[PDB]
């Protein structure tokens, strides 16, 4: 799993 979730601005997977 993932304890710390950081919203990646590069989350736009082209």
């Amino acid at each position: 799993g993932r304890k710390r979730r950081q919203k990646s601005m590069t989350e736009f997977y082209h």
